[PDB]
């Protein structure tokens, strides 16, 4: 990753906190100066704080696509350490849907879960299993791009694939179930997957072929689609790169969004 020069930074106002200390809003000056979030390292770090804290930076830097949070560089040479990253003005997608409800097309939304997916795409290929998809984990943008965030080293049961669950095997198909989960959660416009349900009875629904029902005005391809992410066995949930095919046949032909899922 790039070492930057605490000069070249400019933290603004307290945006938000983090497992390591909290996040601002700022200002890089690679010239020309960029909005940036800024995720600080609180003085007072331990050892294993400081490796956790830079390393999700080292993970984050092995990336570049569009729809992945993109790593401006590091301060690890003088204090406060920072991670530097691209600035995403609606914040986490959970939180920006759960207050814009009802306020974006069926396209705007689909297109909103093509990125991800894309996202998704791309790290499939470089083999990183996140295992933490969910919509909070993924940050928007002033444009609407979805840029899936949360690279590192606490995972709640209900966006976990059942064979994820039981026996511990993640892959990238199990992230296709968080996937799921996540469509369900941008076309319920930001509410809790299984709401009060408890861990049990969750599971209980799912082993027994029981699924999240289909959210108000749902397209059917897009209700079929996250019920095809949440079949029990993995190798026949669709890739990443199917889903993304999927998504953009339904945003070239949008009369396909016209007819909804029933009951
Ligand atoms: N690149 C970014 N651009 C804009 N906002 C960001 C960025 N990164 C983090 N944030 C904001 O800062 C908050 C905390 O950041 P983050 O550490 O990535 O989430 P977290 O540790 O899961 N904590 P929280 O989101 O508050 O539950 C997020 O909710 C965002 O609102």
């Amino acid at each position: 990753t790039t070492e930057i020069h605490p000069s070249c930074v400019t933290r603004q106002k307290v945006i938000g906190a983090g497992e390591f200390g909290e996040v601002y809003k700022g200002m890089l000056k690679t010239k020309k100066e960029v909005p940036v979030a800024i995720k600080t390292l609180k003085a007072g770090y331990t050892e294993k704080q400081r490796v956790d804290f830079l390393g999700e930076a080292g993970i984050m830097g092995q990336f570049s696509h569009h729809n992945i949070i993109r790593l401006e560089g590091v301060i690890s040479k003088y204090k406060p350490m920072m991670i530097i990253t691209e600035y995403m003005e609606n914040g986490a997608l959970d939180k920006f849907l759960r207050e814009k409800d009802g306020e974006f097309s069926v396209l705007q939304l689909v297109g909103m879960l093509r990125g991800i997916a894309a996202g998704m795409k791309y790290l499939a290929n470089m083999n990183y299993v996140h295992r933490d998809l969910a919509a909070r984990n993924i940050l928007v943008n002033s444009n609407l791009v979805c840029k899936v965030s949360d690279f590192g080293l606490k995972i709640p049961i209900r966006w976990t694939a059942p064979e994820a669950i039981s026996y511990r095997k993640f892959t990238s198909a199990s992230d296709v179930w968080s996937f799921g989960i996540v469509m369900w959660e941008v076309m319920t416009y930001g509410e809790r997957p299984y709401w009060e349900l408890s861990n049990h009875e969750v599971m209980k629904a799912i082993n027994d072929g029981f699924r999240l029902p289909t959210p108000m005005d749902c397209p059917s391809a897009i209700y079929q689609l996250m019920m095809q992410c949440w079949q029990q066995e993995r190798a026949r949930r669709p890739k990443f790169a199917d889903i993304v095919s999927i998504l953009d046949k339904l945003i070239r032909a949008p009369d396909s969004l016209k007819t909804l899922a029933d009951f």
